[PDB]
This record gives C-alpha cells, sequence and structure tokens, in this order.
C-alpha cells in the first residue's frame, strides 16, 4: 500500500532511480511487470555457457554513470577481443582490416565515405542533446527519412551500402523508417560516429564479468522486498491527495509521486485517470521500439582468432541474416563463441524458422564470411528475438519516424502532475543505452527530491566524474580528413578549373 | 460473466458485430471502456445547436453498408448544401467555382495538377483493396512518404500545395508522416481521387438527420443490458477452455470469442495472456492516428448563399487554422453554420489557444474568404479536439508510417486463437470512415459464426446491394485529361 514513491518498471534506470531515492531515506517501492529484474538486460546462466547477456551487454569510455554503478554494485569489466583483424564482407568476399572503420581504396569512393561520416557529425553539431527540435534545421531533417538524407550524400553505392548498415545496427530500423534528425540527435548524443562505431575506445569495447544482469539484480538485493515481481501496472489514478497505482493481480499502491520507467509507448498499458494531456497521449502511440535477434553460436575453440581474426564481422548483403558480430568468448578464452545480430527487416523476416533453422543459416553465413569449415561445427546456440516481449515492445531502444520529434519531442520527460518519467529514451547521454538509464533514473529521482523540497533546482542534473577504470580517448580527426572535398566538392573545383 | 461473444469496444464496429450476432441468437455482451457509445462518432444535443456531430459524419455513394443500418435502424439522410460556388482561397484571394475540382488556368499548372490527381489514380489501380502489400511496387512505394512521391510528382508549387492540402484532409496527418503505399492504397479503397473528394456524388454528399451517433446508440437501444459502459478492457486471457475478458472496474467475461472493436494501436491498452505473436506485438506500437480538431461556427442565417457561396471552402497555406469547410446549416435552413477541420499539425499548434481565442481566429478567417463581415458575429462555437480522447487516440483513422504496412499490414485482421479484429481500420472498402466500421464489425461477426460451423467460408464476405435513397453515379473522365502530357511529357516533347 503506502509509499513516498512508486517506481514503475525494475530496468536499469527504475532499479537506478528506487536505489537513489532509497539511498536518500525515503521509502521506495519498485512494481515490475515481469518474474525478474533487469528488462531489456537479461543474462541467461546454465552450465553450457555459465553466463549470456541476451539483451544489453556492452559498455565503454564515457558511459561513466553506468560504469560508477556497476563499481559500487561490486562488478568488475572485461574487454572485448579486438586482437586481431576485423572483417569487412560486401559483394560475397571478405576484406580484413584494422582500426574502427573498413578502409576504402577508390578514391572517388574514398571522398565520398569521408565525407559521409564528416557530414554526419558536421549535422550532428547543430543538434542540443537536450532539445534536438531545437536545431536550426529540425524540420527539415525531421521530415525526411535517413533513406532520404543518404540518397543526397552518398555519390557511391558503396558509401550508401555502409551507411545503411549504419543505420541499421546503431537503431535495429530500416533507413526509411527513422527521422534524419532523430538518427542524427541519436549518434551525436553518444559522442558521434567514432564513439558509437568503435570497440576499442567506443561503445562496444567491455563486458561486465557475470552479466549485466547483475545491474539489477545487486539494486533488487539491497532493496529486498521493496521490489514487487509480478506485479503489470494497469492504472494510475491522480485525482486524490495521495497517487493511487493499481496492478494486473489486483493490489493498490499509494505513493506521494510516481517515476515511469519503461519505455514510452509502453506507457499505453496503464489507464490514466485522469486522461493524459493530447501531446503524450498522442505521443506514445508515435514511438516504436525497433526489431532485433540477438544470437550466439557457441564452439570448441575460438578459431577464429588462429586466423588472425578478432570474430568481428561486418557483413553486408541481402542474404547475410546476420550483419554484425563480435567475439562472445570469456575472457578466460573459454565458452569461445561468435555474438551476431539480426536486425530490423530480417528479424521480421527470420523469426519464422525454428531456432536450428536459424543456426543452421548463421554457421553457413560465419563459414564463408572466415573461410573456415569449422564454423559448421557449433558446440551450442542461445538466442533472443526481443520482438516477441510484450513489455518490452523490441530492442534495443525506441525509434523516432519522421515528423514525430519536432512534433512530441518536447513531452518525453515531462511531467504530467506527480509522475515523473525515467527510461534510457529520456536520458541526453547515451540514450538508449544502459548509461541512459543510469542517467535518466537518477535524473528523473533527483527530479521529485526537487518537488519535496529536498534538493535544490540546479541538482537535478548532475554531472558525473570520468572513470578511472575505463578511461576515455578523445575523437581526433587528421587534416586530410577535415578539408578533403566530398564528391560534389570534388566537382564544382572540377567545372571551376574548366572555366 | 458467461455469454457466447464479448466484443471489445461499442463504437459503429463494434454494435454493427454485436447486433449480427444477438440477430443469429447468440449471446453477446459490448464491454465499452467510455460512459456513452459511438467512439470516433459523437453527436452533441443542446438548444442552440440542436444536435451536432462532432466525431465522424459524412455518408455518400457506394457506402451501402452504412445505409442499410442506418435505414433498418430508423434513421434519414439529408444533402450537404453544394447548390451555391465552392470557394479555392490561394495567396490571398478567393476564386470561386463549380465542380469538385479547384481549377487551374496556367497551362504548364494545368497540365501539372491535372497529371498529378490522374497519376494517384493510376498508382492505386495496381494496389489490391484486401491486400495493398501485394501491389507489384509495394516495397519501393511503402519505403517512400507522401512528401517525397509528391516531390517528385509536382513540378509546381500550385500543384504541390493542393496535393499537400488533399493528404493533409483525408489523412490528418502530414505528407512526411505517411507511407506513399498505404496513402494510395487509401484512397482507392475509397473508389479513386474523385469519389473521395467530391461532396455531390462522394464521401461528403450526405448527413444523418439527428446526428451519426445515433446509429451506436439505437443498437445499444436494441441489445439492452447487453452493453457494459464505463468498462474498459484491461486483460484477456486465452490459456483455458473459455476465453476470460477482465475490466479495470474488477468484472470477469467468460466467452467463447472475443472481437476486438477499437483502433489497432489502442490494443496496448490490454495486457495478453498468452502474450501477442511477434507480428502483433510490434505492430500496435506503429500505428498511430491522425490530428484534428472539428470546430463548428454558428450564424443567425447561412448568409453565404447570398453571395452564391455554398460554404463550401478550400483554403490553402500555413497560416489558415483551417483548410477546409462545409456549410453545416441543417435541412430546415436553421442552425445555420460553417464546420472547419484544423488538421494535423496545426491541431497540435493551436490546441494550445482557449476555445475562445479559436473562434476569433476561425471567425476572422472566414471573413476573409467568404469576404463577408457577417463572420465576424457568431452566435454559438462547437469544437472537439480528438487528440486528447485516451480511448480514440486520435481521428479520423489509423496511419501508416514509411515501411510499416508492408511489413506488419497483413497482420491487422489476422485472428489471435479466439480473438477477431472489427474495426474500420480492418475494412477493405473505405477503410477509415463510419461504412468501413460496419463491413469491418459485420464481417468480424461472421467470422466467429463459421469458427462455429454455422456459416459456410463463402459467407464471411458479404457483398452490399447499392442503396435506392443514394444511388451511385459513375466517376467520369474526360478524353484530355486521359492523354493531357505530364509537365516532364511535355519537355520531352522539346
Ligand atoms: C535488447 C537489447 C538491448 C540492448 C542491446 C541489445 C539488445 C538485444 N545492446 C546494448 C548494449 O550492448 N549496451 C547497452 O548499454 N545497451 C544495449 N541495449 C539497450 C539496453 O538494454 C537498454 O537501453 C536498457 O536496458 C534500458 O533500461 P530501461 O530501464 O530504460 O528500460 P527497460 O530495461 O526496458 O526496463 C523497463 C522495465 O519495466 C517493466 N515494465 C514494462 N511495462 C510495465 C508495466 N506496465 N508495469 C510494471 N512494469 C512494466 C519491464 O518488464 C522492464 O523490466
Ligand atoms: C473523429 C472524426 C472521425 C471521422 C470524421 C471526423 C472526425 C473529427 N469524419 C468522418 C466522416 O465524415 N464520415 C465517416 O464515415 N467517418 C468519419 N470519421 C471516422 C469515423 O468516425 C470512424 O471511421 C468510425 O467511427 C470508427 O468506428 P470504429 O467502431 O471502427 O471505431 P471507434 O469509433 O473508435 O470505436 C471503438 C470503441 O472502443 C472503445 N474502446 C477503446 N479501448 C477500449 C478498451 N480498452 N475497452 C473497451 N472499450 C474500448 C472506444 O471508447 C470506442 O467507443
Ligand atoms: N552496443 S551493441 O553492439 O549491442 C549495438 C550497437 N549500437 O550501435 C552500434 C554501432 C556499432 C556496432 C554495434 C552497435
Ligand atoms: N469525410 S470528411 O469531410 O469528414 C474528411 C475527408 N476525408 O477525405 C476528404 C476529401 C475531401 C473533403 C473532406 C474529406
Amino acid at each position: 500500500n503506502k509509499c513516498d514513491v512508486v517506481v514503475v518498471g525494475g530496468g536499469i534506470s527504475g532499479m537506478a532511480a528506487a536505489k537513489l531515492l532509497h539511498d536518500s531515506g525515503l521509502n521506495v517501492v519498485v512494481l515490475e511487470a515481469r518474474d525478474r529484474v533487469g528488462g531489456r538486460t537479461y543474462t541467461l546462466r546454465n552450465q553450457k555457457v555459465k553466463y549470456v547477456d541476451l539483451g544489453g551487454s556492452y559498455v565503454g569510455p564515457t558511459q561513466n554513470r553506468i560504469l560508477r554503478l556497476a563499481k559500487e554494485l561490486g562488478l568488475e569489466t572485461y574487454k572485448v577481443n579486438e586482437v586481431e583483424r576485423l572483417i569487412h564482407h560486401v559483394k560475397g568476399k571478405s576484406y580484413p582490416f584494422r582500426g574502427p572503420f573498413p578502409p576504402v581504396w577508390n578514391p572517388i569512393t574514398y571522398l565520398d565515405h569521408n565525407n559521409f561520416w564528416r557530414t554526419m557529425d558536421d549535422m550532428g553539431r547543430e543538434i542540443p542533446s537536450d532539445a534536438p527540435w531545437k536545431a536550426p534545421l529540425a524540420e527539415e531533417w525531421d521530415n525526411m527519412t535517413m533513406k532520404e538524407l543518404l540518397d543526397k550524400l552518398c555519390w557511391t553505392e558503396s558509401a550508401k551500402q555502409l551507411a545503411t548498415l549504419f543505420v541499421n545496427l546503431c537503431v535495429t530500423a530500416e533507413t526509411h523508417e527513422v527521422s534524419a534528425l532523430w538518427f542524427l540527435w541519436y549518434v551525436k548524443q553518444c559522442g558521434g560516429t567514432t564513439r558509437i562505431i568503435s570497440t576499442t575506445n567506443g561503445g562496444q569495447e567491455r563486458k561486465f564479468v557475470g552479466g549485466s544482469g547483475q545491474v539489477s539484480e545487486r539494486i533488487m538485493d539491497l532493496l529486498g522486498d521493496r521490489v514487487k515481481l509480478e506485479r503489470p501496472v494497469i492504472y494510475i489514478d491522480q485525482t486524490r491527495e495521495n497517487v493511487l497505482v493499481e496492478t494486473l493481480n489486483h493490489e493498490m499502491y499509494e505513493a506521494k509521486y510516481v517515476i515511469s520507467a519503461i519505455p514510452p509507448t509502453l506507457g499505453m498499458k496503464i489507464h490514466f485517470n485522469p486522461p493524459l494531456p493530447m501531446m503524450r497521449n498522442q505521443m506514445i502511440t508515435r514511438v516504436p521500439l525497433g526489431s532485433v535477434i540477438k544470437c550466439i553460436v557457441y564452439y570448441k575453440e575460438p578459431f577464429w582468432r588462429k586466423k588472425d581474426y578478432c570474430g568481428t564481422m561486418i557483413i553486408d548483403g541481402e542474404e547475410a541474416p546476420v550483419a554484425y558480430t563480435l567475439d562472445d568468448t570469456k575472457p578466460e578464452g573459454n565458452y569461445a563463441a561468435i555474438m551476431g545480430f539480426i536486425l530490423a527487416h530480417k528479424a521480421r523476416k527470420l523469426a519464422r524458422l525454428t531456432k536450428e533453422e536459424r543456426l543452421k543459416k548463421l554457421c553457413e553465413l560465419y563459414a564463408k564470411v572466415l573461410g573456415s569449415l569449422e564454423a559448421l561445427e557449433p558446440v551450442h546456440y542461445e538466442e533472443k528475438n526481443w520482438c516477441e516481449e510484450q513489455y518490452s515492445g523490441g530492442c534495443y531502444t525506441t525509434y523516432f519516424p519522421p515528423g514525430i520529434l519536432t512534433q512530441y519531442g518536447r513531452v518525453l520527460r515531462q511531467p504530467v502532475d506527480r509522475i515523473y518519467f525515467a527510461g534510457t529514451e529520456t536520458a541526453t547521454h547515451w540514450s538508449g543505452y544502459m548509461e541512459g538509464a543510469v542517467e535518466a533514473g537518477e535524473r528523473a529521482a533527483r527530479e521529485i527530491l526537487h518537488a519535496m523540497g529536498k534538493i535544490p533546482e540546479d541538482e537535478i542534473w548532475q554531472s558525473e566524474p570520468e572513470s578511472v577504470d575505463v578511461p576515455a580517448q578523445p575523437i581526433t580527426t587528421t587534416f586530410l580528413e577535415r578539408h578533403l572535398p566530398s564528391v560534389p566538392g570534388l566537382l564544382r573545383l572540377i567545372g571551376l578549373t574548366t572555366i
């Protein structure tokens, strides 16, 4: 029944919020729909794999909030394998390389690739992290899809193809599905193209020893009986002095304030009294989550390392079920494994198959890309299709279709009377990620502390000290990268000389 | 507790389904979230207006199901006033005209406008009404917004602006918000451009005497206490022998089958056991409804008729709050009124204002367009902003953003175990309209009759005889309309 704050959702965001409030001396309850905490993070444990992240997994430099939270909880990280060569597979052939970006030899194509990434970041700098709708050309950019933007920007098929894979991989959506403004924001608020795509010095640098599900699990341990499992919230009533929150299993909770720590669209599963204001009422029907199946194929040994491949594969082509892989071998060197993502339309397409049929297709793909018959000899397989999850809606995160972010974006984290909004989607730095979940949960909690008169306004948003364990190398460019012309820029130079 | 079929939603679709099953001898229950029936139709009564439709209102030729159902319930129609001239207001000036399409005089603009409408219908002929995802170019057209298609097709700003207004008015959404495939299907499944945009001989020909709300109300009258108001459904359990349906007010209903007669996305408000299949789980997060405020300004007399204007105004440009109006005067000539729609982003923008502030803006606009100071003296005002409705999600209907119809369209009316799907969004003819609501409700009911072995498979979909009261006249084109070149076509001849 009675408490100070009800937190709806026991993912990382809700758990971070609840922990902050609890540490501050408030009486909190977490109402979680599932029989587990963690949400879009889920660490499976069994004898064949020991542990494996089937949801969110990677952390990296500049993600200082998740690193600090996890450290405080007693967790350690380890580095994802990137010792050996990466592979870019294009038009049925594999091209090994080093560094974050697949190399390009053709001079025209090089100019086009260089300009593409540069332009993504150039446009990003126009977009405020905390208010993307305030970009000078917000409306123009929001009214085109990423497909349209790539069609304008990429003068080569090679760049367009790689850029398409980049979009699919980052946001588990097709280029024609998403707003250009929103995607440009999404990349910029992660620190830009280099930071978001990189393993070493980027978002995919590390994993947690024992899995990311431990973050939510250990917070549940600290909170004890305050976390209520299998309590899906169905109804929130703010007409009276205290907020009333009802669950599906017929329980009533009474609170001063509520934090909604669920994906924005999943707010639809709750009936509101009084009704939500118009803008939020419509916003939550306009913000779908992407589509992905995370697949892990296990092997006797990490055989790819012997061929001087680290296990990273960037795989372009409609035929390929998986467009991106990483080595998922344990830091001890055992439970050898390749993690792969089946993205966007392919997640829909290949969901029809059996688990065994997907495993077969993945092994045949990996065998070709790695030029290795050993890839046809898996010892185990695990997968999770996040599209089937009633209480997630998809993965990794919420995307915005054309026109939505400028029209409805401002209400994402606008409080509704005594309801405050957390969830990674409401973050301003690494929104979409575990990092964003922590930022949003702690910010929502502090909004409530401010409303109660416990902290001053300037303490709602708080900076985070850089991790001493995971230092961030700055993102740098070369003179040539900065000043080489685009393809149309070069054509202009040609036309002017011929005058 | 126990019945044969639970119908979720007491709009026209839910009511039509429940009536059909009831008339077949089954025990039905309608569970309705609101304290009223009708859903996206709502007729307000007071002394000042007598009655006014604040939701869906118009019916016309080829909408034979809604006309038949209404007639059976004892309703009659009257004609929307289109005796005098229509107005197209462009670049701050009113241009009166007759016929469905505003005329264009510049020869280049003429070719461009002609080609736009013609191309819309040309593309539509390749889109199956019952399976738009089966169009030969389904993926190409679905991966494009209407904004992109218009940018490609329209060589003049004039055609592009009118095309844009057309999209905004038809589907209460911006051209950049909606899939080209879906929009082309939408127009085609209403019978094409002329049929959808026409008052005389089209969708806006008629209104119901006493209001469209009477359709749902009179079915509720028939069903009596089988309709349960203020029963929002929260939970559907299909794990046992009988389907269990729970409401927010704690009641439990048990049935052999369920009809979901709510907008697809409002399916999100229900917790499912077992969970929905993946495709429907994601589909219902991908399908928003449009944005509109319906506004009716009342006057002492239908003064526009004195200047040989019928009251229809097509008003281009960002500045105008309302882009389209119709005469809403009653058949007797009293309760003189102009109905206007505030569409899409303008509904979002102008919702911030007070009711009185919106009235002033509309009156000043109408004064300019009609060229009459009489527009500045309203006697009454009614409005409804459908964006604020928890149990609608918007109006008029659900739109599909780029990429969604091809990926998820097929699951719209695919049954989920013992749940069948009604609602105008699942119709194949006038989906989005009251007509589509009737089609889908009766089809879903007949799917259940077939599942029970009461009727054969070929009786699930049923043709409708043409209304005797509202017969359809054929849509025609002229030789020149069919064969005049596009702008780039004329350029290739140069
Ligand atoms: C799924 C996924 C996610 C992911 C990714 C790969 C996949 C396959 N890779 C990531 C990565 O490598 N690194 C990273 O930092 N993030 C990655 N992501 C995304 C990440 O998992 C998410 O950003 C993060 O987990 C989100 O946390 P948040 O707390 O904001 O949100 P949530 O996990 O979805 O938790 C919400 C909880 O609420 C419960 N719920 C839902 N509805 C209700 C109702 N009505 N009542 C009560 N509880 C409700 C959910 O069950 C959930 O626990
Ligand atoms: C709003 C609007 C609609 C409209 C239009 C102009 C406006 C402003 N003009 C139209 C017109 O001139 N001619 C026409 O034929 N249609 C026009 N439209 C659209 C039309 O009103 C709709 O197509 C039609 O009314 C839709 O009917 P349908 O039966 O398919 O759907 P509904 O009216 O939305 O009814 C659904 C009912 O379900 C209830 N509900 C929602 N959730 C629940 C839950 N969880 N549990 C129980 N009941 C639920 C709703 O409250 C509603 O009553
Ligand atoms: N963090 S992850 O690998 O689970 C998904 C992901 N988001 O953005 C990326 C950019 C490049 C490679 C992967 C990703
Ligand atoms: N049926 S209505 O008037 O409520 C909305 C409507 N849909 O498509 C149209 C085309 C021209 C004018 C109006 C409309």
